[PDB]
């Protein structure tokens, strides 16, 4: 097998998922990335990551996989205007452990390029209020403004595609009730950024205070890699 495909209409404990840091599945079937404390309130300065347990094959040899992933989430904060830090969809080395917290979203360690992070991520930067497409670097390759401070607090549907033919990544975000849309596009050669097999999933980090913290819950997720 070269082609992977799964579908979580909701989450459960017995699922093919690897949870790291404070991430847990709620009794309602929700993937709570940054977690909830003993008093059931969002955790401050919390990091939680979660990946499909099977590694995914990006490079077959010469042929690169194309992929399509759809997921929907909700970020709820006490004060969204000051919410931090965000949620990430990332391709990482297979058993990589969580990196740094805060603005590092648990996927990076430095303010400098990390060519050996072998990570490619799409961050819904709730801190800086934009959508970032990061390539082995915490500083975005291409970023687009998206008003999370205003439209968060509602199901948001994300759709991410990668076509190895034109080597383009396309992200389409849609806030479901406010109806607001955001999107960014970049030209990437996945094969030059990540390994032949990677772990696919999410990683979020919450603010260092009761006011700046928020939730990062994923309510559903689908994925399909394809070797054409
Ligand atoms: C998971 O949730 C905990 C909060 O509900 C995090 O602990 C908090 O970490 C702060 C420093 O990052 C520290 O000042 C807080 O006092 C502490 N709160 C509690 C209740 O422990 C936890 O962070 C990890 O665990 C703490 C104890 C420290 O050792 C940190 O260095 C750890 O990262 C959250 N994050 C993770 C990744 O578990």
């Amino acid at each position: 097998a070269t082609e992977t495909s799964f579908n979580f209409p909701n989450f459960h404990t017995d699922d093919k998922l690897i949870l790291q840091g404070n991430a847990t599945i709620s009794s309602k079937g929700q993937l709570q990335l940054t977690g909830v404390g003993s008093n059931e309130l969002p955790r401050v300065d919390s990091l939680g990551r979660a990946f499909y347990s099977d590694p995914i094959q990006i490079k077959d040899s010469n042929n690169v996989a194309s992929f399509n992933t759809n997921f929907t989430f909700i970020i709820r904060a006490k004060n969204q205007s000051i919410s931090a830090y965000g949620l990430a969809f990332a391709l990482v080395p297979v058993n990589s452990p969580p990196q740094k917290k805060q603005e590092f979203l648990g996927i990076f360690n430095t303010n400098n390029p990390e060519p050996n992070a072998r990570t490619v991520a799409v961050v819904f930067n709730t801190f800086k209020n934009r959508i970032d497409f990061d390539k082995n670097f915490i500083k975005p390759y291409v970023n687009e403004n998206c008003d999370f401070h205003k439209y968060n607090g509602e199901k948001t549907d994300v759709q991410i595609t990668y076509d190895s033919s034109n080597n383009d990544l396309r992200v389409f975000l849609h806030f479901t009730v406010s109806q607001v849309k955001c999107s960014v596009s970049a030209t990437v050669h996945l094969e030059k950024e990540v390994d032949e097999w990677v772990s696919v999933g999410f990683s979020p980090t919450s603010g260092l205070t009761e006011d700046t913290t928020e939730t990062h819950d994923v309510l559903s997720w689908s994925f399909s890699s394809k070797f054409r």
